[PDB]
């Protein structure tokens, strides 16, 4: 601080907190604070009167909180307990003065994992952390996110004090599995993602944090089925078959093994392949799934969700397929908690120890029970495919749109092209080993670093040409889709065969003119992306240049940052190239913003569209002959290559 | 050497070839002479006219020998191959000059397990190798020894720097397995015992290279039925219940995670627990053995093992239980080998890769395919029950000793007493972590130390007092059993039903007066143990002082060591304390070693007792009524009790 802000300080404060953070700091102001502050001496700074901080000094007192060095999942009942005590004193702070000194405080003394997991979240919900950007999990704990090879191997570096850069590998035997659509899962970019989305709109929210996360339900229902597309496209590219959907009475046809070792932990449990689920002590029954699973089929398939006290709650409507994400993912959302239990989440506890349910090893958690990591494991997909269609169940018990319904009348798309190439290729990442191997004192620092392959793309541009019939300008939503169009068996499906595995590349609103107007549009400005983030260092240096100089950092450009890799825009596909189908439906923008980042909505900002989500291809279309025929939804082929 | 010989040479010379064996040497003379020499330019130092010498090369300029920094099981065919082709070099040297040479030309450009593998089975059986006494593995290659945690600690003792020594574990949940009987399998000890023995022994050995090893085939039959006994009874003081023999029909009950890593490899792949089977793919099919274990058992119950032509080569006399082990270890004594095969190796590469059979993962080779580690897997038992009761079933076709049998008329035990106490208890040690970190240059090293915990008893003597009521002194083998007594259900077995089940405690040849005599004998004369032995640093020390110094090195106290660990000597049992029954017996030493190390036979040299192994309770002895009534029998219970 500056007895307060800056932001390149409220930013300065946090590079120096998440430093080597598997060791005690050696920025001695992070120190003197760690001695000398008392969370409890002026309840003031405080907004409850300090009842969050006196609640974990009980705790750090009867020392009763986890210990350091040691591993963490989110997926612990009480290791989240003990996580979410840190979020809620950083929450109640009235000024950086409360922050630092109490991440400084606590940094020192209560777990890495609990630490790391409440410092983020804590800046990414609490009013006090607006001008930071977070330096990149990967970089920050580098164990969750690279190899086991490679960490040896860094490990390897740092013994000896020669650097370097080792170059990371793949997982399986390669050439002998589906480790072949892998490139897709073990990203550090979806992994990112993946974790943020969860951090941005977390299970464990209550409303008493300050605000409410606005569709998180659908948000949920979505974000899924987002990945389970995303993958099934990559699955197409590789001759593969769409994903197996999970079931508790059948056997895990597919394990694997994933490599990877946690820092404070050992390695990662591996999975056998063709095994039976077993019962798993201390989390949950395999039948408890079974049951909970039927109580959830039955909401969808009566019409109503029924609460605690027997009241039942109508969800055949718009507000539904969201009161059925409380339900499944089980957030606090739930209306009936004890009854529809939590099939989304201990779905992935479940799915992680089947390593060791009686716990006879004492393995570790898997690489299943933590966001920065489920990506990984092949169940992952096989586990959301299923979840996948316990929505799609309900998702189409609606009768299909009509013609008046799509219409958005004055408006037709003349045509749409794409000014460029598809085509996606493999680059080369380098992100920093160094938090990752221990270097205590006096002993110096030797840069290690390492190298990862990743997809890649090239930028195009949408020229969507297009007139307004109506009298004069009108609002619009572009929404743009990328649908496929044959089988992997050659066979040719439907837009009811493929409507459901679409994903979205797009969704933006412009004002139309009143005549045929000729829009075009950017790989680089989609709504659903984010460019990679700057690197851990990098924002040091940049942190520290506006400490000595003066003011700024305005590098709002990643605050949130909800989306895939721009990376990850389009799909793999064939070096042969494959026609894909681009649907843009353009809708009317005065009644989707029928009312109001409002993309991350990360601090209550109610989600600015108004349609539904997958919008309009969420429900059957059972005669095609209709999305055809209301002017403001155009299809057209596209074709993707792959450069060697 | 001194263009030649010492042994404070040949032994410095060994200890310098083994020191950080996961890096190019540092001893300058071992690199000019790395780099000079031309192992084929003055064939004449070969008894080959370097035949040997010329196969290694070629296949090492082909480049077609294993890399280096890579794993190695000796249950590799090739690596096999590969590592005995240096033995074969090493082997027909006429002088140091010639070992040295080529040790020091290879440890340069061949793998370190091949390397470490061939240079210790080379110092063992090569005329040349007198004097020395080789390092402890554990020390050496400390990655199959200590467990994954203290190899992380160690890791990280050297990133940083500082030293000191960390404190080693045992297994899984302890207090939820039994891994309760860990302290058996875990120990450095046994472990090291079980690979030595198999390198004095070897399973390919041929008699090209020098000599017969005598009785291997009994020597097999032996070893394992007294680890599968040693182990029968920790089990036994655990409350537990004595092993399951294993089926190829049936799950594989008990799987564990062995938490062990590989230096370069990767960690051990773990087993899941109750898993079925699966054919694996390189190695053999299951029913590979089920027909295998057909053949084996019609040759016992035929009465003839069968060769090649057809010819029935008869087993049902005293050379039979040899040749039963040369067709089940299946060593290269065995006269069929493409019929019977090979059950017990095929059987150790069978159970490691459970974890991989088709090879989907590309985990490295597992804990049983290797002898410093197989003792710790526990189907490692249940695999050699099933070798055991095979033999068993040979064993106990022969008909029962008669009274007229065992008598050594004129002797007669008179009484058996221990003077002292048997007590066992928990000792503690400390083996050298350095060959595990590397240490490049100019960096120094930090003494890094693990720290485990062994059982151990306290010394005892035996008054064994008796009359010679022959004329005048007779030879005389004092052999020595310690059988149980009741089990563990309670029961109270027989000598049939606890002949099997007894291990030996010591067995040696005395002459015995014309009269009564009283002989006394000590827990530290025993001729099944060896003591621990001397520090890898410890012997350079000595080296090292005796070179500048003129010269010894007689510490001959360890160029063989068969035994098990003195630690070892009796069970561990209950801290109530158990009585076990002790039977000495003793017999005829004129007609034992009627004819001649020969405990070690390590280098040709007839084993000298010739009664049949485990004499006299290798046979079935259906009413104890006899044993019970020769004068050179005699049993009394001893007890033996737990220290905390
Ligand atoms: C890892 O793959 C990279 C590709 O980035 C390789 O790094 C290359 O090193 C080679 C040496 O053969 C150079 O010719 C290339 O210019 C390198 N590129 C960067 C296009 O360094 C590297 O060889 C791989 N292996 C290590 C077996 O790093
Ligand atoms: C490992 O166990 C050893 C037993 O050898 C412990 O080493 C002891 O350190 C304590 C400190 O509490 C001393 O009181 C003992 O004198 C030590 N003995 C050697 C009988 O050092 C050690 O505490 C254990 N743990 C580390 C949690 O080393
Ligand atoms: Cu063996
Ligand atoms: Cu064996």
């Amino acid at each position: 601080d500056a007895l307060g802000t800056g932001n390149a300080q409220k930013q300065q404060d946090i590079n120096h907190l998440l430093d080597k953070i598997y060791e005690p700091t050696k920025y001695p102001d992070l120190k003197d604070i760690a001695e000398n502050f008392n969370p409890l001496g002026d309840t003031s700074i405080y907004n409850d009167h300090g009842a969050a901080v006196e609640t974990l000094m009980k705790e750090l007192n009867d020392h009763r909180l986890l210990e350091q060095r040691h591993w963490y999942s989110l997926f612990n009942t009480r290791q989240r307990k003990e996580a979410l005590m840190l979020f809620a004193v950083l929450n109640q702070c009235k000024e950086w003065y409360c922050f630092r000194s109490n991440a400084a405080y606590f940094r020192e003394r209560m777990n890495e994992g609990e630490f790391v997991y409440a410092l983020y979240v804590s800046v990414i919900h609490s009013k006090l952390g607006d001008g930071i950007v977070l330096p990149p999990l990967y970089q920050i704990t580098p164990h969750m996110f690279t190899n086991s090879e490679v960490i040896d191997k860094a490990y390897s570096a740092k013994m000896t004090q020669k650097p370097g850069t080792f170059n990371v590998s793949f997982t399986g035997t390669k050439k002998n599995r589906e480790q072949r659509v892998a490139y897709f899962g073990e990203d550090i970019g979806m992994n990112i993602h993946h974790v943020t989305w969860h951090m941005d709109f977390p299970f464990w929210w209550e409303d008493s944090y300050g605000y409410h996360l606005d569709r998180k339900g659908e948000l949920f229902f979505w974000v899924h089925h987002q990945l389970t597309a995303r993958f099934d496209f990559e699955r197409l590219s590789n001759w593969l078959d769409p994903v197996d959907e999970l079931h508790w009475d059948r056997i895990i046809r597919e394990g694997f093994a994933p490599l990877t070792s946690y820092k404070y932990g050992g390695e990662f449990p591996v999975r056998p392949d063709n095994i039976h689920f077993e019962d798993v002590d201390g989390v949950a029954h395999v039948h408890d799934l079974e049951i909970t699973e039927s109580r959830i089929h039955e909401a969808i398939d009566h019409g109503y969700i029924t609460d605690s006290d027997g009241h039942t709650i109508d969800i055949r409507q718009p507000k539904g397929i969201e009161l059925l994400g409380d339900i499944i993912e089980s957030s606090k959302y739930s209306s009936n908690v004890q009854y529809y239990g939590s099939l989304h989440n201990t779905a992935h506890v479940m799915l992680g120890r089947q390593g060791d349910p009686h716990g006879k090893f004492n393995l570790p958690p898997g690489v299943m029970e933590h966001f920065e990591t489920a990506t990984r494991d092949p169940s992952f997909f096989r586990l959301h495919k299923y979840m996948d269609n316990i929505f799609k169940k309900h998702t189409d018990s609606f009768p299909p749109y009509t013609h008046d319904n799509l219409e958005f009348s004055g408006m037709v798309v003349n045509g749409v092209a794409i000014d460029g190439e598809l085509i996606t290729f493999f680059d080369e990442f380098q992100y920093s080993l160094i938090n990752a191997v221990d270097s205590g004192e006096n002993i110096e620092d030797v840069e290690i670093n390492a190298r990862v392959h990743r997809l890649n793309h090239n930028e195009f541009t949408y020229k969507i040409t297009m007139s307004n019939n109506n009298d004069g300008e009108r609002l619009a939503t572009f929404r743009i889709f990328l649908c496929p169009i044959e089988d992997n068996n050659g066979i040719t499906l439907t837009l009811d065969e493929a409507r459901w595995f679409c994903i979205e590349l797009d969704k933006f609103f412009q004002k139309v003119p009143s005549g045929p107007e000729t829009i075009e549009r950017s790989s680089k400005d989609s709504s659903v992306t984010v460019p990679d983030m700057p690197s851990f260092q990098s924002l040091k240096e940049q942190a520290d240049n506006a400490v000595n100089g003066g003011h700024d950092l305005d590098l709002s450009a990643y605050e949130r940052s909800c989306g895939i890799p721009d990376r990850m825009l389009l799909p793999k596909s064939k070096p042969e190239g494959m026609e894909f189908n681009l649907y843009v439906a353009v809708t009317d923008g005065d009644k989707d913003t029928e009312g109001h980042h409002a993309q991350c909505g990360v601090h209550g900002e109610a989600y600015p569209d108004n349609r539904p989500l997958g919008y309009p291809l969420e429900r059957r279309i059972p005669d095609e002959r209709v999305i055809d025929g209301v002017s403001n939804i155009k299809h057209v082929v596209v074709k993707i290559v792959h450069h060697l």
